[PDB]
């Protein structure tokens, strides 16, 4: 209901991303946020970032036949949010259970081994508490790990220890 | 444990910054904000960007002589704000009557000739959103181009041009 | 030596309960039962007693901003179980300790200066043999009082002084 | 550079309390103070308020467990802060989301049909802008009545509708 800007998004457009198909919607305000981690590449600059959110939509659209990049953001290791499915859209990145009630982001790379660097993680929180602004998110959402909800490695041992030491994080 | 602050900015640790010596605190809510550009080089990835933060730094505190970078954040072609002096401290980068009453932002290039990519634009616009909802600056704060206020070409005749569109500019 | 049937609970569609957005599950058999009271109105016949389950949800959900009512089952004084989280899933009762570990039974109203009715009583007893019945709770689960547990009046001294009484209680 | 600012809290030490054994801290500056009621008798001496905050600390140590009493200062009806947990370490009185972003007061006594006297009131506004003062709590903090933010009648409807009056109060 209320108006103002919020962190900084590379919008769809400047990824080039392939129009998006999808049109189930979330109702807001979403409860949940579950933080994932694409278990591909890694990207360092805002062009090869671009160019890695491309290749996940691409994988996600093209291979897996959904109508978007499965997550409602991607944040890269170049520190910036790159805009998936959005605030407003039902994503694909959490099983049935939760995809109709959280807002998936996801980190472009495997975080097994390495943490994202600390421009990632405060791009990811930025983008939360702009969630919470914009009432896409409750004031008071929860945080939650890929493997908090789904069997499987993701968001990676070494960022889901970071996530855990978040302030909405409940596992 | 505690949330990291909007704006996603590049703490100055981070970009090994020298420490400030810098004590003059600004009186918040700041009303104004003074664009200009570094006229030096520009970059576009995190880690060149860091260098250029630091290279601004370097001739302002070990040749000018001051206390610290003048500016109160650095906005880099990487899309990534660069803090300055910060939210509180007074900056050295529009002359002695917008000084002590602005929040001065630097864009790291030239930009007479070429403008600032829009992920660039949009780190700015994410500080000053970020600014007001801290309290650091007026929720109607204005935003003046540098030349406004001092006899310089700085922000650079092509930023200077997108600057004069944003709502909150005061001419 | 196998699955019977218990259960003369009031479901909570037909309290109109307003969906669940709760999905943290409690491992049964679980061995705790924490009695509180909602230190509310109470509610003496199935039509009031309804809405007040409604009323106590709505607190819950639209004030505190929760994903359910957080109390497991309600009691009225109509004598009836209104269906709140259930036996599966974690409530929001009795703190971050006791919770992932009890299921909250709450009595609808406030029993500081009342008792509730036999039949109040009746339908909770009940409803923790159900429990026992259906292998939700441990055959010799342990009663705890709210102010046991946390720091509240909850259930009341005269609810409290009854519980004290059964024989599943556990000082 | 003057050493003394705001304080007069009766320390710990002065009521005879026992040693906390709490270690996790809140960040400084807190968004959020949280106001209760102990929900049981008052005191109006600094004798009998005292007693009293030896009494609330013995409930939370001796029967719950907890490392400490749970508020972070009480409010004597003697005109007196207690000091409980204190600015720095995270309380238990309003549950696992807000104990670690706020400070909680509690008000000695029970104020559904009773309003605390003026001296309490002073007691209270007068710790909240020390807090401010130093730096414990954020210049634009937020207070929130315990049933804001917990399922519970506290602080009493008495204090409840005169902390909805103060400046810094937000539902
Ligand atoms: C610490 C001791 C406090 C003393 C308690 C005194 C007894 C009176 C209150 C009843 C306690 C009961 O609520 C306990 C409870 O359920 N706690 C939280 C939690 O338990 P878990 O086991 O951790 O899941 O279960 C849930 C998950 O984390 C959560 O619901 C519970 O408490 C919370 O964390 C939720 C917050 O209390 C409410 C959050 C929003 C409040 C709405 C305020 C709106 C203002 C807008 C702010 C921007």
């Amino acid at each position: 209901e209320d108006p103002p800007a919020c962190g900084s998004i590379v919008p769809r457009r400047e990824w080039r991303a392939l129009a998006s198909e999808c049109r189930e919607r979330l109702t807001r305000p979403v409860r949940y946020v579950v933080v994932s981690h694409t278990a591909g590449s890694h990207c360092d600059t805002p062009a090869s970032c671009a160019q890695q959110a491309q290749n996940v939509q691409s994988y996600h659209v093209r291979n897996l036949g959904w109508c978007d990049v499965g997550y409602n953001f991607l944040i890269g290791e170049d520190g910036l949010v790159y805009e998936g499915r959005g605030w407003n859209i039902k994503g694909a990145h959490a099983g049935p259970t939760w995809n109709p009630i959280s807002i998936g982001i996801s980190f472009m790379g495997n975080y097994m081994n390495r943490v994202p660097p600390p421009r990632a993680l405060r791009a990811a929180q930025n983008l939360l508490a702009c969630g919470v602004a914009l009432g896409a998110l409750r004031s008071n959402y929860e945080v939650k790990g890929h493997r908090d909800v789904q069997p499987t490695l993701s968001p990676g041992d070494r960022l889901y220890e970071i996530i855990q030491t978040w302030s909405h994080y409940r596992a």
